């Protein structure tokens, strides 16, 4: 009895195409924080493992048969094996945080994993019960769910960073939160403009709030919940109801405001530190 | 939109049909905005010094004949030119070497931002050809020996970056082309890349040979002159004429090549005609620049500079309190020093057991626990999984409150063993595989004896010194006790299947009788349908009683108790 | 012919019945009373025929339901013709003002049933006022219809007492529904809200166990026995079985007063 | 309290594309029966509401996910809500026939609705229990199920017709009956030449009657009933079985005869007027 | 390896039986008087054929249980059970040739052809929901159920020592009547003392006498739609059947068949 | 009548076919020199047996289509198709008895025993998800697929007019190699350009050469449980096979079998 059947689901999701947002975020924060390549690689490994475990778990709780155009992990190893592997990967990550040689890096891990799980709990509750949240309740959840890994990486980086640069944490954390919000709203737009699992999104809440009497949209959102999915004509009908409440332009306004905030925070940090980053300005032009 | 604009550059007159014995029949042009080209290269020189270090080897500037991209890319648009020449200067110094990592990534991103801000689709093509070149150069042995010219040429096509420069020309031309035409043109353009590469070998040889004779650690070189040494051993200057001729064949090779396309679509396909005609313009530019570039002749470098100078946890702690409220028969607390330490260890054991039970009920599809409904029937499957994932993190903090550095590692290693055991159990349950007796007994030493070993190894660490040797004995006792619990649970469930779980009696039944098809068929029916009904369960028990596998189990229970 | 149209209607009219509607049925001549009893009978039969389909109930009075002997579609068609036949029956009563009474009361009944069906399907819990207004139309609509039709064809005199009798009918229907809520859990398979359930979910805004069990019931087609007992325990702890008996007493008090 | 959940399925199907046959029929009848515009609009509303209710109900009892390329009413609101809204539209129309200022218009409504329900009941029986009707039996079912609305509109249109014109009653009833038969034979022919719910048709009865020993067709007609629907390869086999028996030519001949009757009736009616 | 082939064939043999075929074989041996080894051979043939028929019938009716114990296709699967049932016919081909008579083969093949025709009509009426007439139903169960008895008796008359051969038509008639009686008995017992939509003798009478009973016809179709009926609907069917005298019309058939059996047996003693 | 018994058989006979059996018989006839009437009888036997085999296989494989046309059990049902296949097996026994040879039945019975044994092993491996060895797989496919060829060969040699002394073992070896080649060819064709979880030479080589490829085994179990592999999973299986080198192994086996085929044909040509 040694290994395999445990790391197998973990290795399958690692050998898959990936954009590399979090690794580039770490490498762009290193320009401001200046860390040895050893520590940067360790943090990158931590981030990679965490993201892989998150994707493993989120694919099971979306009934998604495919990922990146390739079969998901639970369609090759079973749901129970994937759950076991994703459970182990959190123990494996805490073996890496301890190798960063700091007692204060464990408290950060154990205090932001709490926030990640709290956000995902509300997401799952809303999805299962079919209860529409408010805009505040939805924006505070995605700031604690999609912007939790970024906050982990930030607050750990500004802890191993050689003394001096510790007053940058507040701005560097506001940047992480606004980036998480931007990344969630961007995906929400991309899926819609260019609900089968009954996942709420920023466009949908505006539609269900502005029109408290649209009995047609709420009927399709229940047909999806009962039948288990929306076929193409019903998806077209839903996408059409969102182009009459102005829910594809409200999202654009939010996206523009968020990007303005990101640009302003980057400029403030670049005026406080020195020469242009040029590495956080490229992950922005790629949105 | 597919016609080359001749007003952007003017033809350069030459008195001889060839250029130093090269490029007969080619016509040379020089761009009309050389003032823009020099700006980009000087920017890279300033930035490279700021971010990386000082330079010495000169680059692409040549004051007498003109800029590299000027003579090599004579039809580039004026608005795209400065960025184009910026990349060329980078390519020169990057090849040389191949805070430092910061400057390298900052500069790799300053220019890769200019490219993607100008033309998103075509800049998407160029970066792969770059990535392909840097990957291929590093992944190819520089000590590799080349047996023939054809073998070397295939290496040299990607080494000198002729496709990379080709991608650059398309970006400077606004020419976008599909995949289908690409398969048409590789044999057409293949001689051109050889001509470009060999000329670079021929002209750069003198300084490279000087670098050779300076560098005594040299393996086989990537160089036509030096590699022709192996095949037709002779004098370098005489070889230069030989190198002159073999390249000169390629000078007219691609020149003629076109015919192939011209015959096919070189009379109607204007887009490829202009593309393959511009590709013909590359060969003369390289030699004209390479006649007198500072990149090969360091002695004019001083002279060259002279002229050039002018909300809440209510849905997270929802399944974690329901499973902690159902009736319990606690045997782990009984297995468990100061009072508060014992209470902390009992809390840890309780939380770990609750998480294990929550996960176990899902992977058994059991709708009932202690007569009461299961956790995933009150809170769903996904929420229970999410809470079972935070229970580990919650236990993780409780361990740290038992202040000791070494209680951390014990927890991590013990949980690794638990997960390995559970993974083997799950693999055997799903992929219809009957384990051996040794494999089954070793699996239950980790999946079931893991918690006991964890608690014991923590309490021996927390305990006030005194007890020294009571580590091996207690651990062995914990392993045998977990085995006894698992075998007992296997015995109780049968004498006084619905999820296809292998038990201790069942393994004996399937092993002692290698030919019993009824038991295996009923097991497969359980696998397929989902569970077994009462008559089939009675059939299974009858088979087990006939096989004498129920008294084989009681021998294990009595023997395990004797060890305890 | 008419064998495949009158089939389900004949079958549902042969099952044993409580006959409260006929007992409910002003000095009127006998033939008018028989006519009104026939109207009430066929209307209740159509209501039961449609309700059995919208609740997936295999059994009615222990005996099989109509849609398990004739099919869903034929039962629906027979119910529609049952409404048409009630229309024909009211016509034979020969009174021009009963026409509007019947149409208005039918509209109210359909509104009430529409709200009930929307709440059941979409998993939206109404408030106390909304629930107590829906059951004044879905269940008290028949009593109000019969009372308003009975008053009009009564010899003069009894004409100013229409309001009193209508209030009595509404409160009576409310009493029947609140009783049927009590004697259904103190003695969910279709995720039907009730008075105790509304009290439980309103008084406790953070009880996630009850809401989770209800959601499990929704995407299962019904609850099995242990979870039903869990729901009963939650209601009995919340004090909703006793909050219902206060409504039942208050309604009976108003019945006595009215 | 409100109407948003009652008049939601009714309004959804009333915002869909339509052909307008039932309204062009009223417009065409208005020539021989000169009528005020207000009454014509009332009757058009009546016909539209009845057609909408019929379409709403015949989509639940056909397990049809889509209608005119757009999602059906029961896939947006639910089966029970659609049924509840459809049984209310019968009451709503019953208030509109009452606004035509004629006691006799209610009897016509109450009789033709009975005939429509009888026809639909027989069709539902033959669909549920896979019992093949005779050609005559099928031709009497569709003279009520489909021609019922036309007859209903016609007989409630010669009643408000200003005096004089009452003699053109039987002729128009025959015209409506032939129109109802034709509009169903045409739909069967279009559906075939250009069974998923196991519905009989005029071409499919001739095949089962002329060939009493065709065991292949009678088993493909049962696979659809059992599984729930036929695949394309089985549909091709059914079409090939029907083509060899000459059923399509029989359908074309019936269509031709029906159109001859329609033109004869029209020429006679314009002759009288 | 004859282990995944003979497997299902031994499970169905291990199960308890009633031994009606063996008793029938013993029954006609007093009149036909033939040696013991041939009797054992014939009994083995009959046992194998009956086992194959039961194995195939259990699959074609979705019966999880048989004799209280689980069916063969719930221990070995459907495909292996079909394979073993198909091999049992080939095994019976081997068994018949050892009887040392060329005509036994022709008799066997003809009887199996009749048996398969009867079973085919049964399956067609079950799947398509077509109610047979009384004549068609009695013709079918005369071949499907009386086929084995006719096979055995026609082989017995051939094997038996010379002399008695004119008593072959009488015994064939006896076998047909006995099979008919057995099938009607099974129908009556299953009714008084159609989860797979089976047409029985009592049900045909009810469906013929009352050509307008929509309730029974709708319950029969719900059976098809749901693949079985629950207890209340079965009670409804039983009530419908005893309001048309379909239980009292079956006892008359049983009594007439028993009278015919008694007369045939008596006549079979006056020539012997 | 036999409209419900002979229905499925006629339907599957009407379907387009390749004609491998008839061509093989015609090819052997040049060496054996049988009269035309016997050759047509043998072609009829081969056609009936092949049609019955396909009828049974389509049911036991959950194949909804055959040659791009609806399968027999999708037009007549499972039970009727099973009954028709059993009657087809019984029918062939009436055809092999018109060959005027007592020895022509022993061959039929023994080759049918071998055929059923092979099919039983295939069914057991498919249902239980057990991977056979290459030796076991090749032994099996030598009997299931090389069964009809061997049966036809042996019967032709028995009926062959006089002579034909040594030409029995060589022809049986040819038949076995031919059946093996056909099965491997079908395997290669199906894979190159799992729904029922059927094992194959490329798949066995993969599962044996890689004793720790968990991904392939997981995808196979997903196919077993779900009921079939949707397209990207099948491409993943093909990628695993290409990585393991199974396709080249299959091609080598194909070539090595064709060498024996050529040598056997050369030798038999040389003798005759």
């Amino acid at each position: 009895l040694g290994d395999e059947h445990l790391l197998g689901p973990a290795e399958y999701i690692s050998s898959l195409p990936s954009k590399g947002v979090r690794e580039a975020f770490i490498d762009g924060l290193n320009v401001w924080l200046v860390l040895p390549d050893h520590r940067v690689n360790q943090l990158k490994s931590i981030a990679q493992t965490l993201h892989n475990a998150s994707l493993m778990l989120d694919d099971i709780e979306d009934h998604s048969p495919l990922r990146r155009g390739r079969p998901s992990t639970h369609m090759i190893f079973g749901t129970e094996q994937t759950i076991n592997s994703a459970n182990f990967l959190l123990i494996d990550v805490m073996e890496k945080v301890r190798q960063l040689d700091d007692p204060r890096c464990m408290d950060i891990y154990l205090e932001e994993m709490r926030n990640l799980f709290i956000g995902q709990s509300f997401d799952l509750y809303w999805t299962r019960n079919g209860e529409c949240p408010s805009e505040e309740q939805y924006l505070d959840m995605i700031r604690q769910k999609t912007g939790g890994l970024f906050r982990l990486l930030t607050r750990m980086m500004v802890q191993i960073a050689p003394v001096q640069q510790k007053g940058l944490e507040t701005q560097l954390a506001s940047l992480s939160d606004v980036l998480g919000e931007f990344f969630q709203v961007r995906d929400d737009y991309k899926n819609l403009t260019e609900l089968d699992e009954c996942k709420f999104s920023y466009p949908l809440i505006h539609a269900l709030t502005s029109q408290p009497k649209n009995v047609q949209l709420r009927g399709i959102l229940q047909q999806s919940r009962s039948a288990g999915g929306l076929d193409v004509p019903l998806k077209e009908t839903v996408l059409s109801h969102l182009r009459q409440a102005g829910s594809i332009e409200y999202t654009e306004a939010k996206m523009g405001e968020l990007m303005e905030k990101i640009t302003d925070s980057v400029v403030s940090l670049e005026g406080e530190t020195g020469s242009p980053n040029w590495v956080v300005r490229l992950l922005i032009h790629r949105l």
